[PDB]
DNA sequence: TTTT
DNA sequence: TTTT
DNA sequence: TTTTTTTTTT
DNA sequence: TTTT
DNA sequence: TTTT
DNA sequence: TTTTTTTTTT
């Protein structure tokens, strides 16, 4: 029984780097990803994706992309009155050129 | 330049949700229970909880088959809606689901 | 009871290879690299070469639009076969491939 | 640019535990998944995947499961005159009851 | 060389 | 506000 | 630039 | 609250 | 015996 | 027990 996720997209705007009370980096990123097919209109719409990365990842997203970066993600789609609902990326790959 | 996709496997919390579009097509609304591998301060297993929408007799077929409890194997994508007062979604669309009892 | 499914994004090594079975169906053969997040001995990046088949629209379209050189992204899950002097094969049978170039 | 596998079968014989001269335990496990539909002659096949497995995962999995264990793993496909082409686990999940 |  |  | 479909309410 |  |  | 198809050579 798992729980995984693939995607790459680009960061819609700087990451948000935290750091909790305790010292451990966090960061919010959000990933547009187009979809490959038109809409009826036929326009290319893209879903975003709220990621959230932890210590030397978030640190190291932070330091490497901007608003606009191509980025690589993997992990899982964790859930959290509030109803949130993100993936928890566990590695980020850079593809900027 | 782009690519979304995702694979889980879990159970499902509630019989599955079986509507028809005015248009006649099936859709299923279905929340997966996924238990993590981890455990938490107290040792105990939590789960997350996956909203996944099916379509046509993807949402049939797991509606006949499948219940409440019914392990359940999906691969498809994530997608994001806003609706109105209003509201973020995030979901998980199917594209195939495996029926694992 | 069972559960197969494999994700990858890889270029693939060659052209596609786009065959038709006698029936009338498309069929391809495609190689992807997949290159590794870590690193070697020399610090040089391996990649891992997947052998993908693809069937029907599927596979006209990957011919198509893509050769050697182009990122894939591909979701599906793995096969495995024998034939004839007696060879074991293990694919990826693509059910989806997304065109990143 | 990943590569991500998941597979939940069961193993068709006893796990296979050996060391590296350098200590480190190493397994090798195969996996028979079943399909989920018949073919033309109305029967279900199966793909058999060979898996390996490290260290602590390699020891358990051994320790914990014999043949005809259910078993669930996620990893990648790995590639290696010798032409071979496994699934490099990376996670094992026992699944008997 | 293939499992319930 | 959820599953085994 | 394409797959099967790319379509509803909550 | 959405990116090339 | 392979891709950027 | 079902999805679109569950089908070839290397």
């Amino acid at each position: 029984m798992f729980n995984q996720v693939m995607l790459v997209g680009r960061l819609t705007k700087d990451p948000d780097l935290r750091y909790t009370s305790a010292g451990a980096a966090v960061a919010h990123v959000t990933l547009a990803v187009n979809r490959s097919f038109k809409n009826a209109s036929g326009e290319i719409e893209a879903d975003y994706v709220n990621c959230t990365l932890w210590r030397k990842t978030a640190e190291n997203t932070a330091l490497y992309c901007q608003k606009g970066s191509l980025v690589g993600v993997s992990g899982r789609i964790q859930t959290r009155n509030v109803y949130v609902t993100e993936v928890l990326a566990d590695t980020v790959r850079f593809m900027d050129p």
